[PDB]
């Protein structure tokens, strides 16, 4: 089980958003105010569509403007993280994203949140971590519709409403 | 996991939607066309918002249609699924349902799903369950917002769009 | 073995007499001033009779009178304890009940006294434990007719008339 | 737990109420034609009252029409058990009684049936088993008070009223 | 083995020759000035002879003129032992013989004498044991024929008589 | 224990009384009628008298008539069990014996009726085998005194005396 | 050791020289007329001079003439496999090359060589197998320094020069 | 693996250059100022050639002049290491070598380099090690062409070269 | 132990007399008529005096006579084995020699024998094994001085001078 | 294996020369200035001939005046061995030695040097210890022909001699 549990950390390095390499990026030491949102994607290059990672770079933004990072990993090493980035996107590249991509070279990471998959490469899965390292919210799929970047931003809100005017419902739940 | 992987298959006492009480409930038998939706909840009669059981009533279906039936779960008896369905929802009663609710009172299905939170009650979570008895789709978190019942439908949707039309991404 | 043995202590949230939940209710720190009857039964919102709940419920006043609580389980959450409570008696409700009704959610305690049946529910037992937390006597039954309720009762005069007067016999046993 | 569950099955010296002594007595031979009810006491020439075997011997009758056997049983051996019965009362013998007493000399009934009390001496303890072998229900002290008898016969009545006429509770 | 070994020691309860119970008889504690006679047989009440108890009841004497002390033990409790003093002879009884009788009600003495038949009553043995808690000799018997009662008997005054002027023996041994 | 169970059985280097050298001696074989009388000495050539070895010498026959076999052996070979029968008793020979000597060269034998002590030489004890080599006595000490022998001899009478007349205890 | 055992045999996605995709490709298989010279480097993409595969390409047709085949493998997937070849070698890529490149995700055949370095990537090292699947020679180094290609090809000769002709050494 | 790892260390008696027995000799405290090159070699008075030791004598100057020492073992006794050198070249011997062999007797050093082959003989290897005991390159063979004893110089270069002005390569590689 | 148990057979390389090398040797086929005289020594190539290897050389036809083949081992290889008997005795060679050698390389042998020091090198000693490999003698020290072949010839012929004529102690 | 490692010692009883028994003879303290020679023999009162015996009898001064002492061990116990020295010479007895023959009555002496035959009796065999409790030489057999107790006599001269002129051989062996 990993949702209730502390999310597991990783020093590992990573390919930043303006594209300079961080060796040891440290999960935790890269939080958002309120937490962070951390996603895996099988591999790059890949043939088929980068669904994930372009939905994923397309609410960054919405993201930190509601306090929390993205921060997506793959069991690629982060050369061929940067060689995508760098490819023309109509080349098959992935053009420059704003977020980092965490280089889980050794597979450790994706085992960790369980997500490895055959022992080769990651599930098209997204955590919510917030602000304490906990894993308040998990949605993994195994299919090419990378809805759960979009997905995630819903949660993140739902998620900071009822943090505020708390859970409301039906009327006449209670009276 | 659980996701990519065979749906542990369970046999249970359940409350079938027309508050007929099956004894022997096997997922393994009560899937959609397409396949099922088998989803948590923490405990019956509970003082916040079932939300989880709402949003799934309501789109039980259209979950329906398109070929999936949709089946909820708690660590409670039978006997008081049953009792919550019989109350008026201003007594906090959840009201006659759609659905079939299983009983997972040795709790051995929330923990076959790994969803058992402290031996106690399990976490508000669903699974989307094709024809195979594979689970594609696993969604859980640990609050009341529910938007499973959603999420899990828009789901099933794109899923079957993409069955036909492909999807050249923007 | 049970009888003879210190009574396994819990903590575990209970849905006292008035209704409002203890969260952590202590077996040890709500004994009578003699000791205590502690019972289980199978299940809430039962299809059956309460015939556990209701004759005990019947007896607790008669158990204060001679120095003992009555407490009873249940592996249903305190929930479900509270609305079986608050559910007309004739709706299949159980009634505002005057004794303390504790969730044994885990099943723990109802393994710890041996009456957890088949990894589900408890069997109808009772327990008389005294001052010393010690389970003087113990009756388990596995059948509708709850008898034990007033049984126990009947012990709890046997018994402090034994620890008064001693006991006594066919006055022909010893001379 | 004993409740439930297949009543362990034995085979020891016994003395028959007619001071016959059996060698192989079998608890799953003897049974009533509804089951028995198997019962353990301390031991014999106690200085403490025999409670147990005096409300036994009494009710014996009343099981028996019922269908109910009595089967006593105690660790101390039947050369033991036979000196009790041609006992003077006021030489604390017990009198010939009508049940038959097994001689549990191993302590491996008692451990079976799990009243060993410290690897010496069983608990006062009486076990209902029905026509099936099945330990239905269990009482089980450790003081002289001898209600056992009493609890197992109003047991045994309870029981087979409810066989027939239900019980729609008050 | 036991012979030449320590003589197991035993605190349990045992009816004196007054018939008083002590409650911790302790083998030790109640040695002769020169050692004991420890000895077991099946069980009270016998329906064949106790021959043993019988033999050793009258030597008790003999045996404390020779410093040593007789104590027999057997597998029923000090109830039966008890009662069977108190039954008249003719009756079965034992008569109030003159040496403790431990109750080993749990077998561990006989266990621990390795006399512990079929763990269920011990055999017919006796062992002489010394002032220093040795086990000196040692007969066990699986018959009727409690002759060992007399036997040892025999050999407390053996061993006396060795143990004074010597070991003798024929004349043309060794010149 | 030992008694009440088979004796273990042997086979080994043996002097018969008629100083022929037996190599595979098997005890379940030189039975008597009814049973034999095995018995043990720590050690041959010993400075202390051989007690053990006179007192069975003497009753050999006796024991013989009543149907038992008398069965010596010790630690030592063969070789000197050979060698102590041909030696003047003054010079702490034994001198031709009537029965049989067993050399328990591996110790084995002392072992399995436990009567081996330190892992050295075997104590002074004697057993009773019935004719279907179960031991039903045994006598066992640790000083020359010599009275097995004797001891067994008024066994074996007694309990043959038994076998037919009984014993009305006095 | 890896040399004078037999090259454990593998099956993963290759990239074939004419950038078609294998699925199931088999060292086994794919071999030479003589063997193959199977070989690893650290991983696509480098920043560092891709020394191994250029030296390895470039020979490949001698390799080839030779009668051994020429296998890359590198922990990367087939998918960057494949991108790296269409890459401007000004942008760092490594061009059409005439070699398969094999995927080996779950560095399982690194480990099976004995190259996994760090259980991440794996070392500039190559191995010679003869048409029996047998190591019998391997050259692994840790630093860019390409010599592999080379010194494996001297090695083709010599062996090969040796097959007939001697070597009455100096 | 070997390569990347610390050189295993040995100290084991070896036949000097000058043919005086150095009895301990130790691996680390015999190296050249940027390391050493240890190589193997089945056996001593082989029936075919000693291709190995023979390219290796011929190369023990060039290394010395690049800053390696040259030192080769043989699971062989160093007396027959000796008597190999002091017999005729002619006549089968391998003539006064100039450099250190060392007697694996135990076959220890040549299994913790992993080339001792069947329990009996090393392979044809040889095994760059650094200034700290490190083993940068390894080549290990197993027929009689010794040419790895030249390929080992050929790296040797190419390491100190690419020490120096370090790595370059295709003017068109990055731009 | 190795005496009194069958002489561990072997299989290896061996320079014969003859300086033809087998590469098959079996113990257990190349015996006398008798038996044979197993021998080991440290090493080849020593610089202590061969005295094993000399003093056996000599008595290798007597040895023979008398039904008694010669092998002798060491933990050195053929290829030295061979080299040290074609070498100049003032050079430290053996010379011809009349009995074969066995190469010990894995030193197996050296171990079954339990002649092993330190897992490097043999220890002088020599065993005679009769016609049906059973080791009946063994003679083992630590130093050069050579007197096994020595003793070993005595002792074959002590030993067959018994075979028929005893030998009435003095 | 026994030779080069340390002497196993040993406490056991032994008949003296002189016929005295000494209860606690120790190897280690009773060695010759040069060492001793420890040798064992199946069985007293043989059938067959002391050969083992007699042979060294004869050599005890001879060995004395090698500085070597003789002690012979037997699993047969010290009375056995007492006897068979006082046992006249032609009624099969040894006669009345000058040598410590040692009572490994509990075959443990026989175990430690390797000689314990099946469990019963020691097989033929001496050994060489020298001044430092090692074992130089070892010589065991399974025949009649006790030709060690000589043969032994000559290899503490070999050993004497090469201790002090060293060795020697083949005048042309090294030149």
């Amino acid at each position: 089980m990993v949702v209730t549990k502390l999310a597991p950390d990783f020093k590992a390095p990573a390919v930043l958003g303006n594209n300079e390499v961080d060796e040891h990026f440290e999960l935790s030491k890269n939080l958002g105010k309120n937490g962070v949102i951390l996603f895996f994607w099988p591999k790059d290059f890949t043939f088929v569509c980068p669904t994930e990672i372009i939905a994923f770079d397309k609410r960054v933004k919405d993201f930190h403007e509601k306090g929390f990072n993205v921060i997506g990993v793959s069991i690629d090493s982060e050369q061929v993280h940067f060689a995508w980035k760098n490819t023309p996107v109509e080349k098959g590249g992935i053009g420059q994203v704003s977020f980092p991509m965490v280089a889980d070279i050794t597979k450790s990471i994706s085992r960790d949140y369980d997500v490895l998959f055959e022992e080769a490469i990651a599930l098209r899965g997204a955590f919510l971590i917030d602000k304490n390292m906990k894993v308040r919210h998990a949605v993994i799929n195994d299919l090419p519709l990378g809805r759960n970047a979009d997905e995630m931003l819903r949660m993140v809100d739902a998620l900071l409403h009822f943090e505020e005017h708390g859970e409301v419902c039906p009327a006449g739940w209670r009276k």
